[PDB]
């Protein structure tokens, strides 16, 4: 259940918290791992997913050594696009002292599926549709 | 407002800019606004904090292209500022003429807070004055 | 040993891991050694500072592959430590069987510095005892 | 010489440039040489591949500083090139006076290879003369 990410030096900035764009990387890993875990890449012989839009809110900033949990759900799945909701919670600190998980970031992201050359909108592959549903 | 080149570090296996990197180009344009006016976008006890982002992705840019990031102030209040930024591709590395095209747009809201407490304070006079000009 | 997956963020337009990212992987492996034991690789008075890196690049890794970072203490002195790290690809996303292959190796020298001054001091007892194992 | 600004994306929790980022700066400087001659550093069946890096780290750079990347050819063969690249910090964002200081120095070897095979091939004539210049 879910994906867990450790916050490393590479993820932090001079303020001592995770650099804002890195939360998007964590969300991306979560999405791709769903495919990797079914032994496939999130792309196929004549199509690829393309991000259309993101809505993101920032909550308590994460910091070095914390373990973050990325929670993913399908908001909406159509023939031509999918919208995902992803939330990130800090679930552990580096000291492994007891803590109530706290929200760090949330996003809603819309993806289309397109041909590589043309970049024209095509249907999400049936196999990927099934995987998303699950 | 600011121009930057797409380098290998910026691209992914699909041959276009990895999506999150557009947020980096936008951040550079925000910070350079301050840097070129000889200040850091932070001070003694306080920093800007991002509250929310709304971003739209359009035609992807790729290796060696020159991008132009245009930044405008959508809203400026005592305690927050909302910026709208758009990125256009304006040149190929090869130089073949091309009509510039939109690549990305974002609307981002920033607060200003005390570092230690994250308590919201007014955007400091220094930065407010700069943002007014 | 620590394992990492190659994600889109790690790849470049040639479909392989962008070269500098291998250093990030090695860093993760070093930090996890401390994280495992419920501490940060830094304390109240000091931080580790990289002095030098010798790195070699072998067969490139690609999207979805699993890499294993192997770390050994080449040399441990009062004031510095030299770590040798190798990265091997051990799995495909598809789980198609494969002989592991070397991707990257680095030898890095770290000193420990009294923060402010950045002046070199002995590695602390806690890290010393850990680093020995 | 290429100049690069230190942005938040470049810094870590210790307030200095994350170590691997210096390799990115050196890469930009290399690719820009090619982009300026209106070419990408690759052609129809060949790419440059990094084989090895030797690097030393000196005084760290921080937020807002301007870094200058100086590049020279240490060795050019038909098969491979070794470049020496040094990074100096030359200014603060604030323009508070400072004597430029060395931040990073690397020697990097590159081969030119087939994509399909990764078998080495002669550096292209156009690229060989670019490199020599």
């Amino acid at each position: 259940t879910h994906m867990r990410c450790r916050v490393y030096y590479e993820d932090t900035d001079s303020e001592g918290v995770v650099y804002h764009a890195n939360y998007l990387k964590y969300c991306e890993r979560a999405r791709s791992e769903f495919f990797f875990k079914q032994n496939v890449l999130p792309e196929n012989e004549e199509g690829v997913f393309v991000i259309r839009s993101i809505k993101a809110d920032f909550f308590t900033p994460a910091s070095l050594g914390q373990v973050l949990e990325i929670r993913t759900q399908i908001k909406e799945l159509r023939k031509v696009f999918v919208v995902l909701f992803q939330e990130i919670y800090c679930i552990q600190n580096a000291s492994l002292e007891p803590m109530k998980p706290f929200k760090v970031f949330a996003s809603e992201i819309k993806f289309g599926f397109v041909n590589r050359s043309t970049y024209s909108p095509i249907a999400i592959p049936k196999l990927f549709k099934e995987l998303l549903n699950a």
